[PDB]
């Protein structure tokens, strides 16, 4: 069920069982949080999820920094979806935030940075991706309100804890899948693939 936003546990990062696996752990990106929430965790292996805040001294707990991510292919690319959950949304908003970037590879072997997307307000594509956001191959995001959105950023940035769908338990998966969280939406669940769409760079 829904439990105290603070009380959620950091899932830790476990090995990469497979090349999946090792591929997300390798291209995970950098996030600057300009301003308001750092990222929390939002869900538990019971699959108890974030209950967030009712709309920053109430997540700004960096111990709490997880990111998540998903992969898949679309129209002949390879994407890494990361995604961050923030209790909430509120420039001065709502309960509860998520957030996603995709990295775009021409295919899993060669892991070429083709494109980024960056969710908003549908997406900011950077399409050659623009190698001044990258870190080698670490991309460089932003969480910023100018309602709290993602974009791409020439600063460096922090790293969390990577939790991947494909290495969550299933009670995890189901709580992701089913749990209304409001006004944000879960971006890496059974619409992860119409995502990539939206994310698409043409
Ligand atoms: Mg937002």
């Amino acid at each position: 069920a829904v439990i105290n936003h603070d009380a959620v546990p950091v899932w830790p990062q476990p090995e990469p069982a497979d090349a999946t696996q090792a591929l997300a752990v390798r291209f995970k990106p950098q996030l600057d949080v300009v301003n308001g929430c750092q990222p929390y965790p939002a869900v538990d292996p019971q699959g108890n999820t974030s209950g967030g805040l009712k709309p920053a001294a109430a997540c700004r707990d960096m111990s709490k920094a997880q990111v998540y991510s998903r992969s898949g292919t679309y129209n002949g690319y390879y994407a890494i979806m990361y995604s961050w959950y923030m209790p909430k949304d509120s420039p001065s908003g709502h309960r509860h935030d998520w957030e996603n970037v995709v990295v775009w590879l021409d295919n899993a072997a060669s892991a070429n940075i083709v494109a980024l997307s960056a969710s908003a307000h549908g997406y900011k594509k950077s399409f050659p991706a623009d190698k001044s956001y990258l870190d080698g191959i670490t991309a460089k995001i932003s969480y910023k309100s100018t309602d709290h959105e993602l974009g791409f950023t020439t600063s460096a940035g922090k790293q969390q804890p990577l939790i991947q769908w494909e290495q969550m338990t299933q009670a995890a998966r189901d709580a992701l899948e089913s749990t209304d969280f409001g006004n944000a939406n879960v971006p890496f669940k059974s619409n992860f693939q119409d995502k990539l769409v939206k994310a698409f760079f043409q």
